[PDB]
């Protein structure tokens, strides 16, 4: 089996993106944001406290006649941004453009922190890294992925995200007309429950490439590029008048500004990220000071291959046996 669905950025900014995803029955479709950081498929529900819900599209387990509560399983989690969400589990039916999965862990939402209140955009997340990372207690349950997977016609996803526009997420095949030149694969560790890889290096703009590992995760979740103060250095100092500001909490650079592009390393083939995916626009309305989408990973602890890297290739999420990412530009 096979499945296909667009994945649509929630704002002008593209800080996250939306995919439809069909759970229950009769169907009920949320829009959920898919997360290859995270392994928690978790949803706003009629169980989530009603001041926390302003706007999202709710879950009802009580109207579908194939949801079951799995019975005294409670999951929490929490974010690298701070938030956080928590509640019991369904097991439900669930769809992802067309491909099905039964019995899937459905984690329904009792409490949401106020990040997730004020995205009335996001009606839950669909966790796709490994479900070793799962939250569900006592019995940890698998991802939407690792419970296709059997059934898929290959033990893949790919993510081709859209730059201010949408995009795709496949299970089980790779759109051989999606990306240009051939896919660079690269090992996958997950020791940390992640897709994580090395990098090969970087450069900026037409600079000459520097040969460098950089350990770090394939994140859909994340919105930036965080990597480590060294490199974000190296690529803000080519911008008059860019510089770390504590107030805001990372780079900021003049928008009167064009920004150079940023090139990194898949084993020997290059993903160049143009420079206008690094502008995140001004930190507040009408403000003249914009915010950097190439932010340092100090003090996060690892590095983050977000949607700004991301988006700028075409990438396979191989759960083979031995997992691997491959990338493409595109
Ligand atoms: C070993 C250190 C790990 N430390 C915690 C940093 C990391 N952090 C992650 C994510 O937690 C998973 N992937 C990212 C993600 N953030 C979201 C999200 C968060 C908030 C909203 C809200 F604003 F609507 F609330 C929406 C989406 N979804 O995914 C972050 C992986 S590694």
């Amino acid at each position: 089996s096979t499945g296909s669905a667009t994945t649509t950025p929630i704002d002008s900014l593209d800080d996250a993106y939306i995919t439809p995803v069909q759970i229950g029955t009769p169907a009920q479709t949320l829009n959920l944001d898919f997360d290859t950081g995270s392994s928690d498929l978790w949803v706003f529900s009629s169980e989530t406290t009603a001041s926390e819900v302003d706007g999202q599209t709710i879950y009802t387990p009580s109207k579908s006649t194939t949801a079951k509560l799995l019975s005294g399983a409670t999951w929490s989690i929490s974010y690298g941004d701070g938030s956080s969400s928590s509640g019991d589990v369904y097991t439900d039916t669930v769809s992802v453009g067309g491909l099905t999965v039964t019995g899937q862990a459905v984690e329904s939402a009792k409490k949401v922190s106020s990040s997730f209140t004020e995205d009335s955009t996001i009606d839950g997340l669909l966790g796709l890294a490994f479900s070793t990372l799962n939250t569900v207690s006592p019995t940890q349950q698998k991802t939407f992925f690792d419970n296709a997977k059997a059934s898929l016609d290959s033990p893949v996803f790919t993510a081709d995200l859209g730059y201010h526009a949408p995009g795709t997420y496949n299970f089980g095949f790779i759109d051989t007309t999606a990306y240009t030149g051939s896919i660079t694969y690269t090992a996958v560790s997950t020791k940390q429950g992640f897709w994580e890889w090395t990098s090969t290096g970087y450069a900026v703009g037409s600079g000459t490439f520097k040969s460098t590992s950089i350990d770090g995760i394939a994140d859909t979740g994340t919105t930036l590029l965080y990597l480590p103060a060294t490199v974000v250095s190296a690529y803000w100092a080519q911008v008059s008048g860019a510089k770390s500001s504590s107030s805001v909490g990372g780079y900021v650079f003049p928008c009167s500004a064009t920004l150079p592009s940023f090139t990194f390393g898949v084993g020997s083939a290059r993903i160049v990220i143009p420079g206008d995916y690094i502008d995140f626009g001004p930190i507040s309305t009408g403000s003249s000071s914009c915010f950097g989408g190439i932010q340092s990973s100090a003090g996060i602890g690892i590095n983050i291959f977000g949607d700004v890297a991301l988006k700028a290739a075409f990438v396979v999420f191989n759960g083979a046996t031995t997992p691997t990412l491959g990338f493409a530009s595109k």
